[PDB]
């Protein structure tokens, strides 16, 4: 009847684009509680208050966690032409949500650093004349298209991902880049949560 966070706090967490994603569903949480175990760096919301996020009740609430460094905060947002808002990560519109960014103590032994941090820099389609490069957006609550040639870890920077699509999925050619960034001394993490609210079905409350 407490809503597990545990699986963030066990083991490496993923890139950006690999963003490991919890759903939670009848349950209760303490919000507070879970971030007190962080250094909290930054923490903006939209159509809703960081205060709000914590005090109230939800039919649904989404949580995103990966890997992701400090320095590119500006990449996060959706007024900048980042690689991350679009091609790696994308929160919904439409629903209330809320973005953390935040540090590991050295406290935290149970969360493993990554050898680096790793994102895609570029994702497009190249249309049949083969001359023009289509980019390929993330969508909301999706991961992105070139995650499935892009791998979890970026070997080196400025690798180049490509694969040649059926007919059925279109034709032409998928090209990925990626790009990394160097592990910083203390892990560095992003939080993405997405919370639902319902009629009759508010079933995610704060613990009190
Ligand atoms: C545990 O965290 C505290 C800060 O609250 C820090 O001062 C301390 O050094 C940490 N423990 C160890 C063994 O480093
Ligand atoms: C549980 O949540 C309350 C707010 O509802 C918070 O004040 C408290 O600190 C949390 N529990 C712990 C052990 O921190």
């Amino acid at each position: 009847v407490e809503c597990d966070f545990s699986p963030l706090l066990s083991g490496t967490p993923p890139q950006v684009y690999n963003f490991k994603r919890l759903v939670f569903t009848n349950c209760n949480y303490n919000l507070t509680k879970l971030l007190s175990l962080f250094s909290v760096n930054d923490f903006t919301c939209s159509q809703i208050s960081p205060a709000a996020i914590a005090s109230n009740c939800y039919s649904s609430l989404i949580l995103d966690y990966f890997s992701y460094p400090l320095s590119m905060k500006s990449d996060l947002s959706v007024s900048s032409a980042g690689p991350i808002s679009q091609f790696n990560y994308k929160q919904s519109f439409s629903n209330p949500t809320c973005l953390i960014l935040a540090t590991v103590p050295h406290n935290l032994t149970t969360i493993t650093k990554p050898l680096k941090y790793s994102y895609i820099n570029k994702c497009s389609r190249f249309l049949s004349d083969d001359r023009t490069e289509v980019p390929q957006l993330v969508n909301a609550n999706q991961y992105s298209p070139c995650v499935s040639i892009v791998p979890s870890t970026v070997w080196e920077d400025g690798d180049y991902y490509r694969k040649q699509l059926s007919p059925l999925e279109g034709g032409g050619w998928l090209v990925a880049s990626g790009s990394t960034v160097a592990m910083t001394e203390q892990l560095q993490m992003g939080f993405g949560i997405t919370v639902q609210y319902g009629t009759d079905t508010n079933s995610v409350c704060p613990k009190l």
